[PDB]
């Protein structure tokens, strides 16, 4: 389970990364 | 432990959540 859960906090912080380029993506688009 | 990785998880999560509602405002701003 320690496994499953270290799993998915890397799965999640993957995530969130991608977004947060996105969002970088869009913040240029926008100025 | 267990409980500390748990946590670790819903904030990341939220923290998910929170950029792609971002990403999702910019978006209808921009196109």
């Amino acid at each position: 389970r320690m496994k499953q859960l270290e799993d998915k906090v890397e799965e999640l912080l993957s995530k969130a990364y991608h977004l947060e380029n996105e969002v970088a993506r869009l913040k240029k688009l926008v100025g």
